[PDB]
C-alpha cells in the first residue's frame, strides 16, 4: 500500500500481452488487483495486475505497447503501490475508442462488426483499469488491432438509486464505441460506430469536366467561397448582415499552370463584364503624366457606371500581371492604394493580382482591407494530368478520329513535371505529325486520298512527337552531357566497377525511402583522375526528371554576392520538383582558394554549409553530389561533417591495368604492345587517365619508327613517387 | 456563445477579430447557393439562414492566420520523426526543460531565464528544443534560424535579430529559439574570422529585462 | 578529336627571348584566326577591367573553327611583387577557370 520499488521486465506470454494486464508474481500481488506505477514525480500510471508463475519475485513485466505508452525501459526501476477504485463514481458507462490496424501488412477491406468487437472487448477487459490516451492491442477474429482510448464517461446510478473522467474501471455493462483512425481503411459496421470531430465544409456541386479546368478543385472552391460568395445574394440581405465585399486576391505560381483561366472561367459563372488586361511592365512608361494619366483612365468606366447606377451596377475585373515590377513605381503603388483603400474608393471593383516571385512582394500591400486572400497554384500531379488530357482531347474523340491504341493513363504516367501549358502543345504536335503522315507531296504538293481515311493519331504519333517538339521547362537538361562526358566510360579495372555500383545504392535510397529525404556524397581523388566525368554518368542513369550542373565556368569575374545569389536561385529552382539532382563540381574553385595566406571568400563557404543541410518542403526529395581534389583543406574548414558519405576514386597503380587500358583504347599493334609490356614490367606506375590519353595523342604524332620510344620516354619523365 | 470565443483566441489583434467575424459568414452563407449553368440563389431553404458554431470553428482553424501568435509551420518541419526513448538522458533533458518552462511562468523575482544545450555533433540537439517549445504552451512561439539569412551581410543579420527579439516584447509570455549559434558568428578555424558586430549584440540582448511584468 | 583543347607553357631565365619567340610559332601556325593579349595594351586599367578584356578576347576566339591565342608574361599580368607577397586574386581565378573550359562541339 505504501509503495515498493520494483524492476521492469518483459511480458512472458503473448496471451498475457493481449490481456493488457501487467504480469506480476503471486508472492507479490494477486490477480485482478489494480496498482499505480510511478516513474517520476510527475509520471503516474494505473495498471491491472495478473499473476503468472514465470515472473521472478520483485519484478513487474510489461508488454511492448505498455512500455511505449508509459515510457518504460527493460531493467529500469519503478515504484508500485496498490490502487483502489471508487466504484460509486469511477464506474464507466461508455467508451469511445479509436481502432486502427496494428500491422500494415495485414490490412484488409473486409467489414468488421463493431457490436461483436464491443462484446469481445467487454468479455476480455472486464474489471480492468483504462485511462485516456492509453494504447493497447486488441485481438478479434484472430486479427490484431491498435486501440487508443479517446474519451471516458462515468456510469449512471443503478435503477434502485455523463461525467468525464481520466481513469476508471471497466465492467460488464460498459459500452464501447469504435471509430476508425484518420485516413484509416478499416471498415466498421454496426451500431457501435459513434465518432467525434465531425466538422467539415459543404460546397456547391460543380461539374469540372464541362468547364475546361482540371486538377484544380480545392483552390477553386476556396476562392469562390471567400471572394465572390457575397456578390450574388439580394442587396437587402447583405445590408442586414453588414458584410463588406472583399477587394483583392493574390494568386502566385510557376508560369503556365492555369492562373488566368481560373479567373476567366469564374468570370462568366456570374453575369458580369469581361476582364481588361493590363501588363505589369507596360504601365511603366518613361515619365509622369502618362503613367498617372493611364492609371486614372483605367477606372473611368467603373466610376461612370457607379455614378449612373449607384449601388446596382455589374462587377468589373482587372487582371493584373507582374505586380512585382510595378511595386517594390512608388507613385503608382500609392495611387493604387488610394484608389482601392482610403475614404474615396469604388465598391464595384475587384483587383486580381498575379506574379511569380512571392517573397519579393512588398509588405505594406498585404494586410486585411487590402489584398488579403493569398493562394498558390502548383504543378499538376498524375490525376491533374489525366483530367487535363481527357478534357483537351474531347473534340477529336467525339468525331471518331482517335485510334483505340492511345492510352491516356500511360501518357499521364510517362509525362512527368509537365506544367500543363505544354500538355496542350503535345496534343497539337501529335495532330500535326499525324496529318503530315499522309501528305504525299513529292514532285508537287498533293494529297493522298487513298489513305486519307482514318486520320488517326496512333501511339507512335504521340511518342514520336514527345522527343523532337516539346521541351519542358522543369525538365532534363539534355545538352550539357555532350560536353562533360566527352570520350565515353572505359572499365580499365575493378575500381570503376565499384564506384559506379555505389551510384545505384544511393540513387535508389533517395527514391524509395521516407525517413531520409536528403542525401549527399563527396567524390574526391588525385588530380586528373576523372572525377567530374564520373558524376554525370551517375546523374544521367539516375532517371530523374530534373537534373542540373552548377559548374563554376559560367561565372567568370563575378563578385561574392553574385555567386551566392546564383547558387540560391539554382537551389530554389530545384526545390520545386517532386524529384531532383544537383551536381556541384570543383568546390575548391568556388571558394576562391589559393595556398598563400590562406585566402578565400568567407561568405560562399557559409552559404554552402547552410545549403547542404536544409531539407525541402514536405513530400519532396533531393540528392547532392560533390567533387573535389584537395580533401585536407576541406577538412580543416570542418566541411566533411555536412556531407553524409565519401568515396575514393583511385589511380592506375599496376602494370596490368596500364596494359589493359591501352588495349581497350585500341591504338597500338601486338608487337608494340609486347615491347611495352616487356619494358614496363619492372617499375611502378602512377598516372591519371586523362594524362594517359593526352600522352597517347601526343606520341601518335611522331613517325612510325619512334612512336614507342617517344611514348616510353614521356611515361618515364611523367612517372613520380606516390 | 460569444464568451467562449474569447478564450481560444490569444494575442489576436484588433482587426483580426473583424476578419474572423467576416469569414464566419461566407462559409455559413456559401451553403445556401446552387449553381447549374449559372449561380442561382436557393429558394426552398432560403429561410433559416442562421450562422452556427461550425462556421466559427472552421474559420478559427483555417481562415484567420494571426500575426503576433503561435505558428504552426515553424515547429512542424524541425521535429521530423518524433522522439523515442533510448535511456535516461532523454528523460533527464525533458524533465529539466519542463522545470525551466514552469519556473519562467510561476516566478516573480526572475522574469528572464536562458538555458544553453550542447553536445557532440550529430546528436539531436535541435529536435529536443522544438519539442520543449511546443510543450511550453506559451501563446507566442518564434524560431530564429540561419536558414532564412543566406547571403546576408553582418548589418542585415543584426537588423533581423533585433527585429525578431523586439517583436517578443509585445506579449505577456514569450519563448524564443536560436539554432547553430556557431553559424551566426561565421566561425572558420583557418583563423579565427568571427564577426565582432554580431557577438557584441548577442551578448547584450541576452541580458535585457522586458519592459514590465512580461 | 580526343584533345580539342591543348595548352603549352614556355619557361626560362629572364631576357632569353621567350616573349618574341612564341610569335614565330604563332605566325607559322597558319590558323585563320590569331590574336595576342599583352599587358602593354592594358596600362592604368583596374582589376575588374582586365577580366572583362580576357573574357571578350576568349569569347571572340571561340567563334571561329580554328584559333590560337597567345598570352605573354603571365607573371607581370598579375601585378606580382616579390615583397609581400601581393597580387590580384580575381585575375588569377579568371586565368585558372578559363584554361580548362573547352569550346563548343567541333571547334
Ligand atoms: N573510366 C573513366 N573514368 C573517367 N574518365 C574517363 C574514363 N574513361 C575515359 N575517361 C575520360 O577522362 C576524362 C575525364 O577528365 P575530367 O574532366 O573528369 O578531369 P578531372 O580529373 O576532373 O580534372 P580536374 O583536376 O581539372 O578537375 C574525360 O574525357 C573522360 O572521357
Ligand atoms: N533524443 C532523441 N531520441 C530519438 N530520436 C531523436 C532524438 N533526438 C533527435 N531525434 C530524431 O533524430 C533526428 C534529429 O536530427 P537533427 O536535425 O535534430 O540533428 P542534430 O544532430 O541535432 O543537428 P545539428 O548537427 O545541426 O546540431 C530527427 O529525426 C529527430 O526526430
Ligand atoms: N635567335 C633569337 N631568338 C630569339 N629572339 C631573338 C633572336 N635573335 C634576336 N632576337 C630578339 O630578341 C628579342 C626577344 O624578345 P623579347 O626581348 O621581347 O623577349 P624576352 O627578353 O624574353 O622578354 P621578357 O624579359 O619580358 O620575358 C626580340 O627583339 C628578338 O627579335
Ligand atoms: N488546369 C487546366 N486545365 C486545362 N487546361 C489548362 C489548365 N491550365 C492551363 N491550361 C491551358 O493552358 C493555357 C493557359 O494559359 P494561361 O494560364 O493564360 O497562361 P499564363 O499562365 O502565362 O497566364 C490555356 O490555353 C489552357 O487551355
Ligand atoms: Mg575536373
Ligand atoms: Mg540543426
Amino acid at each position: 500500500m505504501a509503495g515498493r520499488s520494483m524492476q521492469a521486465a518483459r511480458c512472458p506470454t503473448d496471451e498475457l500481452s493481449l490481456s493488457n494486464c501487467a504480469v506480476v508474481s503471486e508472492k507479490d500481488y494477486q490477480s485482478g488487483q489494480h496498482v499505480i506505477v510511478r516513474t517520476s514525480p510527475n509520471h503516474k500510471y494505473i495498471f491491472t495486475l495478473r499473476t503468472h508463475p514465470s515472473v521472478v519475485p520483485g519484478s513487474v513485466a510489461f508488454s511492448l505497447p505498455q512500455r511505449k505508452w508509459a515510457g518504460l525501459s527493460i531493467g529500469q526501476e519503478i515504484e508500485v503501490a496498490l490502487y483502489s477504485f471508487d466504484k460509486a463514481k469511477q464506474c464507466i458507462g461508455t467508451m469511445t475508442i479509436e481502432i486502427d490496424f496494428l500491422q500494415k501488412k495485414n490490412i484488409d477491406s473486409n467489414p468488421y462488426d463493431t457490436d461483436k468487437m464491443a462484446a469481445e472487448f467487454i468479455q476480455q477487459f472486464n474489471n480492468q483499469a483504462f485511462s485516456v490516451g492509453q494504447q493497447l492491442v486488441f485481438s478479434f477474429n484472430d486479427k490484431l488491432f491498435g486501440l487508443l482510448v479517446k474519451d471516458i464517461e462515468a456510469m449512471d446510478p443503478s435503477i434502485l438509486k455523463r461525467q468525464k473522467i481520466e481513469v476508471g474501471l471497466v465492467v460488464g455493462n460498459s459500452q464501447v464505441a469504435f471509430e476508425k483512425a484518420e485516413n484509416s481503411s478499416l471498415n466498421l459496421i454496426g451500431k457501435a460506430k459513434t465518432k467525434e470531430n465531425r466538422q467539415s465544409i459543404i460546397n456547391p456541386d460543380w461539374n469540372f469536366e464541362k468547364m475546361g479546368i482540371g486538377g484544380l478543385d480545392k483552390e477553386f472552391s476556396d476562392i469562390f467561397r471567400r471572394a465572390f460568395a457575397s456578390r450574388v445574394f439580394p442587396p437587402e440581405i447583405v445590408e442586414q448582415m453588414g458584410c463588406k465585399h472583399v477587394k483583392g486576391i493574390l494568386l502566385y505560381g510557376p508560369p503556365g499552370c492555369g492562373k488566368t483561366l481560373l479567373a476567366r472561367q469564374i468570370g462568366k459563372m456570374l453575369n458580369a463584364r469581361e476582364p481588361k488586361v493590363v501588363n505589369g511592365p507596360e504601365i511603366l512608361n518613361k515619365y509622369v503624366g502618362e503613367s498617372e494619366a493611364n492609371i486614372r483612365k483605367l477606372f473611368a468606366d467603373a466610376e461612370e457606371e457607379q455614378r449612373r447606377l449607384g449601388a446596382n451596377s455589374g462587377l468589373h475585373i482587372i487582371i493584373f500581371d507582374e505586380i512585382d515590377a510595378i511595386c517594390k513605381h512608388d507613385t503608382v503603388v500609392n495611387q493604387l492604394l488610394s484608389k482601392i483603400d482610403g475614404v474615396e474608393q469604388l465598391n464595384n471593383i475587384l483587383v486580381i493580382g498575379m506574379t511569380n516571385r512571392p517573397d519579393l512582394i512588398d509588405e505594406a500591400l498585404l494586410r486585411p482591407g487590402r489584398l488579403e486572400v493569398k493562394m498558390e497554384i502548383g504543378l499538376p500531379d498524375e490525376k491533374g494530368r489525366l483530367q487535363i488530357l481527357h478534357i483537351h482531347t474531347a473534340r477529336m474523340r467525339g468525331h471518331q478520329l482517335l485510334s483505340a491504341d492511345v492510352d491516356i493513363k500511360e501518357l499521364a504516367v510517362e509525362t512527368k513535371n509537365f506544367s500543363g501549358a505544354e500538355l496542350e502543345g503535345l496534343v497539337r504536335a501529335a495532330q500535326s505529325t499525324a496529318m503530315n503522315r499522309h501528305i504525299k507531296a513529292s514532285t508537287k504538293v498533293e494529297v493522298d486520298m487513298e489513305k486519307a481515311e482514318s486520320l488517326q493519331v496512333t501511339r507512335g504519333d504521340f511518342l514520336a512527337s514527345l522527343e523532337n517538339d516539346i521541351k519542358p521547362a522543369f525538365g532534363t537538361n539534355q545538352e550539357d552531357y555532350a560536353s562533360y562526358i566527352m570520350n565515353g566510360i572505359i572499365k580499365w579495372g575493378d575500381p570503376v566497377t565499384r564506384v559506379l555500383d555505389d551510384g545505384e545504392l544511393l540513387v535508389q535510397q533517395t527514391k524509395n525511402s521516407d525517413r531520409t529525404p536528403l542525401v549527399s556524397v563527396l567524390l574526391e581523388g588525385p588530380p586528373h583522375s576523372g572525377k567530374t566525368a564520373l558524376a554525370a554518368k551517375i546523374a544521367e542513369e539516375s532517371n530523374f526528371p530534373f537534373i542540373k550542373i552548377c559548374s563554376p565556368d559560367k561565372m567568370i569575374g563575378f563578385s561574392e554576392t553574385a555567386k551566392c545569389q546564383a547558387m540560391k536561385k539554382i537551389f530554389d529552382d530545384a526545390y520545386k520538383s517532386q524529384l531532383s539532382c544537383v551536381v556541384v563540381d570543383d568546390i575548391e574553385r568556388l571558394l576562391d582558394y589559393v595556398p598563400i595566406g590562406p585566402r578565400f571568400s568567407n561568405l560562399v563557404l557559409q552559404a554552402l554549409l547552410v545549403l547542404l543541410k536544409k531539407a525541402p518542403p514536405q513530400g519532396r526529395k533531393l540528392l547532392i553530389i560533390g567533387t573535389t581534389s584537395r580533401k585536407d583543406v576541406l577538412q580543416e574548414m570542418e566541411m566533411l561533417n555536412a556531407f553524409s558519405t565519401t568515396i575514393h576514386v583511385p589511380n592506375i597503380a599496376t602494370g596490368e591495368q596500364l596494359l589493359e587500358a591501352l588495349e581497350l583504347l585500341g591504338n597500338f599493334k601486338d608487337k608494340e604492345r609486347t615491347t611495352i609490356a616487356q619494358q614496363v614490367k619492372g617499375k611502378k606506375v602512377w598516372i591519371g587517365i586523362k594524362k594517359l590519353l593526352m600522352l597517347i595523342e601526343m606520341s601518335l604524332q611522331m613517325d612510325p619508327e619512334y612512336r614507342v620510344r617517344k611514348f616510353l620516354a614521356l611515361l618515364r619523365e611523367e612517372g613520380a613517387s606516390p
